[PDB]
């Protein structure tokens, strides 16, 4: 191979976006106790996983057998880059990974909206047909283009096997793409997209298929 991109670990702030940051006293302390089984893991009732909070190790009361702090320890399942005929370079996962599990962040540039058009419009102006924004909210993009990781690399799909979710960290919004189902060692991984008037074809082969990407 793909052309050259800035591999990163977390997301770079452009222009004037500020990266919001929590203080301690901020970030709120769920009811989980060290002694549950499994304590903020994905079967529990730890109210900050319901809200999409990330726990942060010192409020915790579960401290460091939180299973709760998927978005900074940055633990990914391995990932490898695939070449497809018809969608560019994808993405496919090594090992087999489970119906809710954290698959990745998406990480980028934190653009704004102005930004966005800015760089949409000179992308149509050199015939680019690769966009990586993603959208947090209206005036808050991640542009995984020219700085990402792998999850850049996810092709959408119409029947797709992770979707994105928007988390709260130590209070900044980010957002990380969690499995659908369970899939398989060797999986393709792909996401639905949602992303002006511009469409794409989509050959992601689902037969419930649009026709357009998204
Ligand atoms: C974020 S990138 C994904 C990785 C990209 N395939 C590459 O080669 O770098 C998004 C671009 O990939 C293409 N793409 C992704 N999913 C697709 C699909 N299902 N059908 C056709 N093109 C797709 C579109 O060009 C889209 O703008
Ligand atoms: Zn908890
Ligand atoms: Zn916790
Ligand atoms: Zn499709």
């Amino acid at each position: 191979k793909p052309p050259p991109y800035k591999h990163i670990k977390a997301n770079k702030v452009i222009g004037k976006v500020q990266i919001q940051v929590a203080d301690l006293s901020e970030i709120p302390r769920c009811n989980c106790k060290p002694a549950d089984e499994n304590p903020c893991g994905l079967e529990s009732e730890c109210l900050n996983r319901m809200l999409q909070y990330e726990c942060h190790p010192q409020v915790c009361p579960a401290g460091d057998r939180c299973q709760n702090q998927c978005f900074t320890k940055r633990l990914y399942p391995d990932a490898e880059i695939i070449k497809t005929e018809r969608r560019g370079w994808g993405l496919r996962t090594k090992r087999s990974i489970k119906k809710g599990e954290f698959v990745n962040e998406y990480v980028g540039e934190l653009i704004d909206e102005e930004e966005c058009r800015l760089r949409i419009k000179r992308a149509h102006e050199n015939s680019v047909t690769n966009f990586y924004m993603l959208t947090v909210t209206k005036d808050r993009i991640i542009d995984a283009g020219p700085k990402g990781n792998y999850s850049r690399f996810m092709n959408h799909s119409c029947n797709p096997n992770c979707e994105t979710q928007k988390w709260t960290v130590n209070g900044d919004v980010r957002v990380g793409l969690f499995a659908l189902c369970d899939i398989p060692a060797g999986m393709e991984l792909t996401f639905n997209y949602n992303l002006g008037n511009g469409r794409t074809e989509c050959h992601c082969g689902a037969d419930n298929c649009s026709g357009f990407l998204g």
